[PDB]
């Protein structure tokens, strides 16, 4: 192959996932793939026989939990000369008659910029996150401004963000409430985006039109929107054992019939309000197949609160699933999630419909999007309460009432396949994307 690219995720599921997905996208387009990564929750690399790949950069830390993801600010801060290095010697190493046409990282790997740019190798930019996120984030001096950011202050929170009518103040609250902490970091990954010679997109036209104009006014190297999930699914990049009895139940049980449940990777809740949540799903009197993970639930290990039974027979907890081969399966009617952006596209490509919860970060503006703008989900955005929640699942489930829930999911997903087929955005979008990448050397 003439051209190859090399791709540097970040070590975590939810960004090694869309990385890898793209990855793939571009092989089936012509070009070689390396990818760079650390040891650290490497995927399995026999997974991937058509991409080589480079371990860097940590040839003390936990290996889960929220201290998991100190690796990144440390090797923002002290990777440079190790990625500049192994950028050269393999810029070096090439076939005659090959070219590292560019590099492409996660954006949260803002140091790589500076790297890049001194060996004159063009560094492409792959969010993890929407549009929509985006939009919020340069959108932060004017809510500063209105005091929007301030923890300590609780007014006019189910108000409308006055020049942003999409959010409420609340939902903004929600993001950026480690604002002070992260406003750093977050600038830099912002003010390296912006520098980069292109932005790749995990996301298409369709889902978020009303933001392109941002991304333009904002951003002044090329934009691209591509649906990862609708190219292929992530299973190969898991970096755990997926379960294997939930299929044959999934065939045990009828069309529509299963709420899916999985509040995510890092989201942590009380005991009060795990048990509040499987009183909720057992009111809704729906089949449930609900992925929990080891930590959830504050103080126990797994799901040790739960009774005994407590969840009967229409009910099922497991670990860890192929997640978008489960929202394709038939038995699926509704998908509770936490509105990360991975999980929330996935459902959005399968046609699944849902509810929204969220703990922190862009989950909120994901379900206040999803939910108030598409009109493909129930944002249960006042906390956990039974009632509340058995409503949710059932309105968008059961009820003639969510018809609507039911039908703008099934239009959104018909988006996103016609986006892909020649002429589609999305194509159109994959199409730029290649000829740029080919042009970077002439
Ligand atoms: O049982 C599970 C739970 C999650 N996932 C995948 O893990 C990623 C989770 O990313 P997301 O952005 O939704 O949220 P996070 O867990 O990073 O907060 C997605 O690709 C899911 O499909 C999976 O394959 N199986």
């Amino acid at each position: 192959r003439r051209r190859r690219i090399i791709l540097f995720p970040v070590p975590f599921q939810g960004a090694i996932n869309p990385i890898l997905q793209l990855a793939n996208v571009l092989y089936s387009k012509g070009f070689s793939i390396t990818i760079f990564h650390t040891n650290f929750n490497k995927p399995k690399t026999s997974n991937y026989p058509h991409f080589t790949f480079r371990f860097i950069l940590d040839n003390n830390l936990p290996t889960h939990g929220p201290l998991a993801g100190m690796r990144i600010p440390i090797i923002n801060e002290h990777g440079a000369d190790e990625l500049r290095r192994e950028l050269e010697l393999l810029m070096l190493a090439s076939e005659e008659d090959e070219e590292v046409s560019c590099l492409i990282t996660d954006a949260l790997w803002y140091f790589a910029q500076s790297v890049a740019d001194s060996l004159n190798l063009r560094r492409l930019v792959l969010m993890t996150s929407s549009l929509f996120n985006f939009h919020a984030h340069v959108s932060l001096p004017q809510f500063d401004e209105l005091g929007y950011l301030d923890p300590d202050d609780k007014t006019r929170l189910e108000e409308q963000a006055s020049g942003f009518p999409m959010l409420k103040v609340k939902d903004i609250k929600s993001a950026y409430s480690n604002w002070q902490i992260l406003k750093e970091i977050l600038g830099k990954m912002i003010k390296q985006t912006k520098a980069s010679s292109g932005v790749i997109w995990n996301s298409f036209k369709e889902l978020e039109e009303s933001e392109l104009e941002t991304v333009i006014r904002e951003i002044p190297a090329p934009s691209f929107l591509i649906p990862l999930p609708k190219h292929l699914t992530a299973s190969s990049s898991s970096l755990l054992d997926h379960d294997r009895t939930v299929f044959q139940w999934l065939d045990q049980q009828p069309p529509s019939s299963v709420l899916y449940v999985s509040f995510g990777s890092t989201s942590e809740v009380d005991e009060k309000d795990f048990l509040e949540i499987a009183r909720g799903l057992v009111d809704s009197k729906q089949s449930f197949l609900w992925v929990v993970r080891p930590g959830f639930v504050k103080g126990s290990t797994w799901v040790e609160p739960l009774p005994d039974g407590f969840l009967g027979e229409r009910g099922r907890i497991v670990k860890w699933v192929p997640q978008q081969e489960v929202l394709a399966h038939g038995a699926i009617g509704a998908f509770w999630t936490h509105s990360g952006w991975n999980s929330t596209l996935e459902s959005v490509c399968e046609g699944v419909p849902m509810i929204f919860s969220d703990f922190g970060l862009d989950q909120p503006l994901n379900a206040r999007y999803m939910s108030d703008v598409l009109k493909v989900g129930v944002y249960l955005e006042n906390g956990w309460e039974r009632g509340e929640i058995a409503n949710a699942i059932r309105r968008v489930m059961v009820d003639e009432e969510g018809e609507y829930i039911r039908q703008n999911a099934r239009v959104l997903k018909q988006k996103a396949d016609v986006s892909l087929m020649k002429g589609g955005s999305s194509y159109e979008s994959l199409e730029s994307l290649v000829s740029y990448i080919s042009s970077l050397l002439e």
